[PDB]
């Protein structure tokens, strides 16, 4: 679909708050993902052995991974839909090296929404959440199309 500029501004205004502390937001988001959908943890060979939330919070590797993913997503969001160049390497690695189904991208999107709803009620009311959902749906739609071009059903 296509977001309006007003919708993009709602997305970017909450993202500005994430950027006060991307590392802490990334920890919360990955922990939420792994608690809600434990099968997703199996994809992370570096830290798939972690057993508890306490171990997850203490993991420097998990923290760095959250920073990497959220920073890449932030760069995509800041393109306001003009993200073709950014999606190419990401789709290739996630399709072919990491093997991340679209369903798992849905799960991480749900975790992002959950954490922003909890942390940022001042910038994540209903209209802002709808805008973020629309941005994440666009991201997933475009990645899914690239997955198919790359030979991965997703
Ligand atoms: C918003 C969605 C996501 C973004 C923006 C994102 C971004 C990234 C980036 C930038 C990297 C490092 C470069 C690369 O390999 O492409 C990475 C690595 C990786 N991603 Fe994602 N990712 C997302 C979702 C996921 C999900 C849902 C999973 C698994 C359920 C996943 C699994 C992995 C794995 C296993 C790696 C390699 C990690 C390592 O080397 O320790 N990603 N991701």
């Amino acid at each position: 679909m296509v977001l309006s500029e007003g919708e993009w501004q709602l997305v970017l205004h909450v993202w500005a708050k994430v950027e006060a502390d991307v590392a802490g937001h990334g920890q919360d988001i990955l922990i939420r993902l792994f608690k809600s959908h434990p099968e997703t943890l199996e994809k992370f060979d570096r830290f798939k052995h972690l057993k508890t939330e306490a171990e997850m919070k203490a993991s420097e590797d998990l923290k760095k991974g959250g920073v990497t993913a959220l920073t890449a997503l932030g760069a995509i969001l800041k393109k306001k839909g003009h993200h073709e160049a950014e999606l190419k390497p990401l789709a290739q690695s996630h399709a072919t090296k990491h093997k991340i189904p679209i369903k798992y991208l849905e799960f991480i999107s749900e975790a992002i929404i959950h954490v922003l709803h909890s942390r940022h009620p001042g910038n994540f009311g209903a209209d802002a959440q709808g805008a973020m959902n629309k941005a994440l749906e666009l991201f997933r739609k475009d990645i899914a199309a690239k997955y198919k071009e790359l030979g991965y059903q997703g």
